[PDB]
């Protein structure tokens, strides 16, 4: 019962239980990604900014 | 009788018994180079930060 306990945990926690180390860099590179695309909206509201030159 | 179980039991304790040393030795050199590779990975996820400074 030890054995197949143990044995049993491990399969259990190999499905279930995430990598921490697997996906923090996802979680870093998500971060970044809606960074620049923060950056890129803000960017893209002032385009139609050159318009008013015209009147 | 005696003789015979003591050889015996000295070649297989050749074989299935393990040498603590020369485990430990590999054990440690395992640490260090989990350690070494953890910290190489935490300071590998902070390179796309030098990207951000474009935008």
């Amino acid at each position: 019962l030890m054995n197949a306990y143990e044995n049993t945990q491990a399969s259990e926690s190999r499905i279930r239980d995430a990598d921490m180390a697997e996906e923090t860099v996802a979680f870093t590179k998500n971060q970044i990604l809606v960074q620049s695309g923060t950056a890129m909206l803000a960017q893209a509201n002032v385009r139609p900014q050159g318009v008013l030159s015209l009147l």
